[PDB]
This record gives C-alpha cells, structure tokens and sequence, in this order.
C-alpha cells in the first residue's frame, strides 16, 4: 500500500510482527486514547481482515467491550454472500449490557446480514440454578456452535481497567493485584509473561479451545494498551493483530 | 379546531393531556415520526433531576426512539423495557426499543434477557437470578412509562399468540391492548400475557405515563383503553382524534 508505504507504517507492521511473533500485524495511524476516529479505522481494518479470511461457511466468535463494538459498527454485507453465524465466545463476564459479548455479537451481525445465537449463562447463577439451564437445549446448541468456531474476532485490555470495569468482586480484585495481572482477553487476566492468574468463570470457549480456531483477530490499540499488547503476545496465540501507532510505537520504544 | 380537539379528547377520555399532531398515520406514514417528535419532547418536560423510564415495543415507541435526541437539560437517564418480549420479532421487542432510545438519548441501560422457550424449571431459574432480579427492581422503581397502544386482534396475530389465547381473545371480546393486556370495549383486562416485570397495578405509582398511538384504525382501541383513569397523557394524531370524537 502507496499509504502505508509514505506513513511508514509498513514497515513498523512489519516491525512489530517480528517483535511480537504474529501472524500478521495491522496497524492504522494515530493513537486511539487521543483521536476517537483511529478506533472506527481500527474497527474497519478488522473487518477487511476478517473478509479476507471468510471460508464459504463460517462461525465467528466475538468478544465485547467497546473496540469489538468498533469493529461491528464498521461491518457491512459479504459481496461474496458467504455463510455468517456469529456467537459470543463466553458470557457477559460481568460487563454492562452495552459492552457484552451477546451485545457486540448482535450488533455483527445485524450489520454483515449474518445470523446470530446468543448465549444466557448468568455467571451469578446459584449451583443449582446453573444446573438447571446448563442443560436446556437451548443452552446447549449455542454451547456446541461455538465449540466449532471458525473465527474468533477479540478485544485485549488492560488488566486494571478491565477489571474496574467489570462488577468484580473484591475476592478476585486482591487475586488480579497478589499475582500481578497486567493484560485481560475473552475474560482471562494474564501476568507480564502471558501466563494466566485468573480466569472469569464462564460457560463457552475456554482458552485451550483457541488453538483449534484456524483465524484469531485481536483488536486493540492506544498508547494505554502497549503493555498489554505486549504481554498477551508473551505466548504463541497464533493471531493477527490489528492495532494502531499509539500503542505500536509506545510498544516499539 | 386542533386546541379544541385537544380539549374535548383530554374530558371525553380523561387524560393528564392531550397532544394532537397533524393528519392520519395510516394514511401518511411519516405522521408516525411527527408523533414520535412530540413524544420526545413531552418526555423532556416531565424529566426530573433523576429518571427511571420503561418503555414498550412496537413501532410507535420505535418512532419516539427514532427521534429522541440528548437531554439539554443533561438530567440523568435510564432506559428499561416494561415487560419481556411478549412474543413480538425482534424488531418490535421492548429490548430493542429501550437501547435505541438510550443510544439516541446518551442515556444508560439494562434489559431483560429472559429467553423462550425455556423448560419450567430453567425460566424460574433465569428470573430468580441476581442480574435479572436488579433489573426487575429497576422497573419497578420506574418514574416514566412510555407505551403503545394497539387493536387487540392486530397485536394478537402480530404476536405468535398461541390458537388457544387467540380464542379467549376473541371469546371475551377484547377491542385494545397495552404493555401485553388486552381490554374490553369497557377498559377491563381480559386477558394478560405471561411476563415479568411490570403489571397493570404497578402504573398507578409512575407519575408520569406517556401513551403514544395514533391513526384512524385505532380510534376504538384507544377509547376502550381510556375508559378506566389512566392519569395518562396521550400523544396521538388527528385520524385517530377526529374519528374517535366524531369529528371528521
């Protein structure tokens, strides 16, 4: 790209795949936590990803959090008219509705004239509640649809913020700081070197289910986020990023 | 004259208020927006400091949230659907209505997610639980109702009424509907569809009820829910005013 080429920006992608072993790097211009607009370019490059990646049958797994919502907010019809079921990969994880996975999934949808199915697995169910409705086939069909997902499309956060955020009980709150927490994805807080130290329990895909998903798109930028970034991509996840100068640059420093 | 007509609606169907916008929704369909437009701004006057507003579905109420736009008075807002589904498409769910509004509005929140068709057992757990349960409280707390008005039969068939309740429907003569009741030519409910949230009791504690309905199809829905004090005020159009006053 002509653009990319003149805004240095390819080669800091290419930069940036080395240094975090990805499968790809996307980046667009501008840090998100200062210009609103570099996150809706964050949201339209996701896409362009994710059709660039679109078998003839797909099942897309989305988190929430307001940078998927970006990347909903920019989808529009697959001019190849491929198959699109999208579902949330786990539960509200104690997000505000505007936030939740089965509100990003949703919005994906409606906006890639796709078919969706959500999922209704309260985390605050009591044991036998749980019991109960973890049964229902209801339950079990969007359980079972997102056990082959084809696509995982996925916000990273910074641990505290995301942890703030969320309704999290001062049990797991003290967990997140003793074991020094710095970067969160689909409701797993992970420490500085990529290892998790505490999970959100939640029905739907668990973090070893991600290794038998062929195409995973993290979206994430902002200068705030280049630690996070970083220490996510601690491990192999096998995953195209897509991010912005902000948190590229600060990262890259 | 519309100040007249306004006046005589307000006694013959003892409303709070009347607000009477121009034309036939049925005959016009942007007539729907212009109730919408009215809706919006009468809710603006009647905002306290703090609100609690539920809201119904249907197409009107997808009008008012068309059309709603932020508080200049930036009092605090948050949205809850009256009741659940009541069997309506997505797009006519009090769910989705409530989060146009409150995107449209920069207001907050929540919904009630209590799926169909869920075994006994597993409906009773999903609103037993906490979130669910906060949300229910919400409501009930609510200082605002904005609802829709329709032809039973109408909404009845909308709605993917089992046969046996679209019997009993028709059995017991119901003419209107509102917020998942459906009335007699006399106001009495005769029949009530099954959800949580708010009941036909819980109106009398909200200080302030908008109906919004309109066009001349709904001007015996409209008196026949009006005949019992709703302490309501009502935003409807001429088709609707005019044929129920026999004013045409």
């Amino acid at each position: 790209s002509n653009a990319k080429d003149v805004l240095g920006l390819t080669l800091l992608e290419k930069t940036l795949k080395e240094r975090l072993n990805l499968k790809d790097a996307i980046i667009v211009s501008g840090d998100s936590d200062q210009s609103p607009w570099v996150k809706k370019e964050m949201g339209r490059a996701a896409v362009a990803c994710m059709k660039k990646r679109f078998s003839g049958k797909n099942i897309v797994a989305v988190t929430g959090g307001t940078t998927i919502e970006a990347v909903a907010e920019m989808m529009t019809p697959d001019s190849k008219n491929r198959e699109l079921l999208f579902v949330p990969a786990r539960g509200g994880l104690g997000e505000d509705v505007k936030n939740q996975a089965n509100t990003i999934c949703a919005h994906m949808a409606e906006k890639a004239s796709g078919t969706y199915r959500l999922l209704f697995v309260p985390g605050q169910l009591s044991q036998g509640a749980y019991s109960s409705i973890i049964e229902e086939p209801s339950v079990k069909e969007v359980l079972n649809t997102i056990k082959s997902a084809s696509m995982l499309v996925h916000g990273i956060g910074e641990a505290k913020t995301m942890a703030q955020r969320r309704n999290t009980p001062l049990e797991d709150l003290k967990k997140i700081d003793d074991n020094d927490a710095v970067t969160e994805a689909f409701g797993y807080y992970f420490n500085a070197d990529g290892e998790v130290v505490h999970k959100v329990h939640s029905v739907g895909m668990q973090l070893d289910d991600i290794d038998a998903i062929p195409d995973i798109i993290a979206v994430a930028g902002g200068s705030s986020k280049a630690e996070a970034i970083e220490a996510y991509f601690k491990k192999p996840r096998n995953t195209v990023l897509v991010t912005d100068e902000g948190a590229a640059k600060k990262l890259l420093r």
